[PDB]
């Protein structure tokens, strides 16, 4: 190992935040063992790719253009504006029109080595290029929708030499003995305060959440050591262990409560039994009484104060599990009329529903008949009894015949719930992962968090779903730049699953390229310069008292010392990778005056070709975990692209916002905008006596031009009626005034998420709404009936995704939450979407939440400001 490699993996390990190299906190060397098995999908992925292509990394759509776009069509034609220098003409092409047929169009009008040059959007690092119509872009959806003009700029193609990557005994399944593992005792440095505490090891074997087989010890008082030395046989046999089985070591705390956890993987990634003797640091349980966290093969790092629990497992020879090898009966394709007609109700249930133990057996008995649906594919494979060895190779044997599942169409609600919690056999995750191979760049993006999110439910570190998001990230810019983030974000604040992603972003970043290599560490280096500032102003960190104009002064000051000569002169923003800030401008950057006290920055763009003098805003936040905050602005997005194909817009802002390291993020500052809770504030003041008009008059001083105003109002009556359901569905509307913005052009958005007997509310529609919508009393209006329309509309929309809202739900709950959820919880997104209902009766439920608003009137905002500004 020369200096050289040493410093290379010096500068990875910075620029993922985690010493991947680390072997302080390992019992075996599964880690390790994946860095070497990752070698191979990334080089491969690596030689694959065109090095064109994945310089310019195209953003495009195979999606059918929305109805809402196609008006803004006119005769299959596009005006777009291509410039020099300042040198400018505008161009008409047809809709259909490759950037090619553009260029060569382009040099016939305007004429007096020669197709050298490429399209790229002005001001940002987006290229139109390759075969796709012009009305294929993002970019040009993106115009084209906000009614902006589309401006392009000749420029030379990226060289793709910039993306240069640097040089590259024998024991069976019989085992008739019960397994047992011996539980010697627990340590702790210090204990608790309450000292007359007892507590009790319980061991559970676990497979997909549900526990085969449970054993605990005794309870004894809870002292600094309390030993044990007792063995726990459990009722399955050797054999019968299912690959990605866990112990569940788990510690109760009484009185003379689950405290202190932690797992080990039954069989290992090389397909050994575990033995030996084993010390596991274990976690503590912050819920005082259910998620990701609980599932983790990784041990607490901090030794010297966490509880350690000491056991030991059977010690002979080396037991190996073997590999399945089908060899095909009993397809059993006739049922009577009813069994039939009652499983196909079974299968017709929701995923939250539970299947009885008889329903499972009919599902079961009649495998290859519910392999027929794939939407059973989820309750079949949960009536699995994966403690059995001889169902389990049947179950191989079902899978290998999965012609109806390689034909059926991809349904992402579906193949997600294949990858969740319930669900531990790698054959039946591997077969969601070969659906999701068939999504396209711009689907992966918006799912991309979420599947990363998902690889928390995987048993081992190497896995179908890390590899597919390995490759997908090294195949294209966009997502690889996101990719990177997310786990980032992860390895910085999960101590649980930081060990498993830093493997998998080293593996990422030694296959990006050159080029990417630098804009991290660009990107990387203004975080850690901007995060030591919030950390040498020591104030920032103290909530209790306001922001002075010395310590404002105190940040420009500290700004400018870094800007001279140590500061990138430009970077790639995180949360909008096809934007590059340049300098700070120290004149309008400053101290937020809440209580967090964000930093207010604003930078210059760095590309000479942006049509405008506009700064980029950016916030820099500090002290607060954001993660939540990316998980719900994503299933927004999400919302989107789903109101998208039943062709609806509602406006939503899903402003840029994106967890950069430990508790510190970047959050976009959305332009022209204010808090509605502020509005008010500047007509009445400091107090509760909100009037129902000042929004109105807000807008319309805002717009003194009849169009515009008309323009805006229509446009809060969509953002209006998008958040109204999008927070409705998600639970989490009933949200005090000053979470909400509104922009000059009428867009409502909500914002500041965090981690989120009495007077409530679904969500917030406060007279000052209805009264920019034409209402004042209880009378309806031409506004406000539009305002319900839509509503129900987009309601119904979101129903007609039923599957994939529940499953997206109950995933963002049990990956983005500190707290442990429970099924009640889950249970929420089922009732709030009605379930079982009909559209009337569905229709009828949103619109009699749109009644409680209006008899709730500023009631519940009062009681938000008495209790969030008076602390009552
Ligand atoms: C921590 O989520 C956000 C914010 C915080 C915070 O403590 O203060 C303010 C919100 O105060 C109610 C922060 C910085 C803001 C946002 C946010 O999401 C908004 C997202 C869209 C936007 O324009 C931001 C950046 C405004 C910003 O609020 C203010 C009052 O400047």
């Amino acid at each position: 190992a020369s200096e050289e490699t040493l410093a290379f993996q010096r500068q990875l390990n910075a620029l993922i935040g985690y010493d991947v190299t680390d072997v302080s906190n390992v019992h075996d060397d599964e880690l390790e063992f994946t860095r070497r098995r990752l070698v191979t999908p990334r080089m491969a992925e690596v030689a694959g790719r065109d090095p064109k292509l994945y310089a310019m990394h195209p953003w495009v759509t195979s999606k059918p253009l929305p109805e809402y776009l196609l008006k803004k069509i006119t005769n299959n034609c596009v005006f777009i504006v291509i410039h020099r220098s300042t040198t400018s003409q505008t161009i008409k092409v047809s809709a259909d029109d490759t950037p090619g047929t553009i260029l060569q169009s382009f040099f016939t009008k305007m004429a007096k080595n020669e197709r050298d040059f490429v399209l790229r959007v002005c001001g940002r690092d987006e290229y139109l290029v390759g075969e796709t119509p012009i009305k294929n872009f993002q970019w040009v959806r993106q115009c084209l929708k906000n009614g902006e003009e589309i401006h392009l700029v000749l420029d030379t193609p990226p060289d793709p030499a910039l993306d240069e990557v640097r040089k590259e005994t024998v024991s069976l399944w019989d085992c008739d003995r019960k397994f047992r593992v011996k539980i010697r005792g627990i340590d702790i440095p210090v204990l608790p305060r309450t000292a007359d505490l007892t507590v009790f090891v319980e061991a559970n074997i676990q497979y997909g959440q549900q526990v085969l087989c449970q054993r605990r010890t005794s309870p004894k008082p809870f002292t600094e050591e309390v030993l044990w030395n007792v063995w726990l046989e459990f009722s399955i046999k050797i054999k019968d262990l299912p690959k990605g089985a866990l112990l569940n070591l788990q510690i109760y705390c009484g009185a003379k409560q689950l405290l202190y956890y932690v797992n080990l993987l039954l069989i290992d990634h090389r397909f050994l039994l575990r033995h030996g003797e084993y010390v596991l640091h274990m976690w503590q349980l912050s819920g005082k009484g259910f998620n990701a966290d609980k599932l983790t093969s990784a041990t607490n790092p901090d030794k010297e104060n966490s509880m350690s629990i000491s056991i030991l497992l059977d010690n002979y020879c080396h037991p190996i599990a073997l590999p399945k090898h089908r060899p095909t009966d009993r397809v059993r394709a006739e049922m009577p009329n009813q069994l039939r007609k009652q499983l196909e109700a079974i299968i017709a249930t929701d995923p939250l529903n539970p299947l009885t133990a008889e329903d499972k057996e009919l599902l079961w008995h009649f495998r290859y008949e519910s392999l027929k649906d794939p939407k059973a594919y989820p309750k079949l494979f949960s009536s699995v009894k994966w403690g059995q060895q001889e169902i389990v190779a049947k179950t191989y044997q079902l899978l290998a015949k999965r012609e109806v599942w390689d034909q059926s169409a991809l349904d992402v609600g579906l193949t997600m719930q294949l990858l969740d919690c319930n669900f531990s056999d790698e054959n039946v995750r591997a077969i969601a992962v070969q659906k999701l191979e068939s999504l396209e760049d711009d689907d992966v993006l918006h799912y991309l968090l979420q599947l990363v999110q998902a690889v928390k439910f995987e048993p081992y570190h190497d896995s179908a779903l890390a590899r597919f998001l390995l490759k997908r990230g090294l195949r294209n810019k966009r997502i690889g730049h996101f990719l990177f983030w997310f786990l980032r974000s992860e390895i910085a604040q999960s101590r649980h699953y930081q060990q498993r992603f830093a493997v998998i972003l080293e593996a990422y970043l030694r296959g990006c390229g050159t080029a990417m290599l630098h804009d991290f560490t660009q990107q990387v280096q203004v975080i850690d310069m901007l995060q030591k500032v919030t950390i040498d102003i020591k104030s920032l960190s103290a909530e209790k008292y306001d922001v002075s104009s010395q310590v404002i002064s105190q940040l420009k000051q500290k700004l400018e010392n870094l800007q001279n000569l140590n500061l990138p002169q430009s970077f790639r923003v995180p949360y909008d990778p096809g934007l590059k800030a340049g300098a700070l401008v120290i004149e309008k950057c400053k101290v937020m005056a809440s209580k967090k006290k964000p930093l207010w920055l604003e930078f210059k763009c760095a590309d000479p070709t942006a049509l405008s003098n506009e700064t980029i805003g950016i916030i820099f936040k500090h002290g607060d975990d954001l993660r939540q905050d990316m998980l719900i602005l994503q299933i927004l997005r999400i919302m989107e692209s789903i109101w998208e194909t039943e062709s609806l817009d509602l406006c939503l802002l899903p402003y840029g916002c994106i967890s950069t390291g430990d508790k510190i993020g970047m959050i976009e500052i959305v332009k022209d905008a204010t808090t509605i809770a502020k509005i008010q504030q500047s007509t009445v003041g400091n107090t509760g006596a909100f009037k129902d008009e000042v929004l109105s008059h807000w807008l319309k001083e805002k717009c003194p031009i009849e169009e515009k105003f008309q323009a805006a109002v229509e446009r809060f009556v969509y953002s209006c009626a998008g958040y109204c359901v999008a927070t409705f569905v998600l639970g989490i509307g009933d949200r005090h005034n000053d979470n909400i913005m509104i922009s000059e052009t009428g867009n409502l958005f909500h914002i500041d998420f965090g981690h989120i007997n009495k007077e409530r509310v679904p969500f917030v529609l406060t007279p000052d709404f209805l009264f920019v919508m034409g209402t004042s009393g209880k009378k309806t209006s031409l506004h406000f009936q539009k305002f319900q329309d839509v509503c129900v509309k987009a309601y119904l929309a979101l129903r007609h995704h039923t599957n994939l809202l529940i499953i997206l739900f109950s995933m963002m709950l049990m990956t983005g939450m500190p707290q442990l959820t429970s099924k009640e919880d889950i249970e929420y997104i089922r009732d709030a979407l009605t379930v079982g209902k009909s559209e009337e009766d569905a229709k009828k439920y949103f619109l009699d939440q749109i009644e409680v608003c209006r008899d709730k009137g500023w009631t519940v905002q009062f009681n938000w400001f008495l209790h969030l500004v008076l602390g009552i």
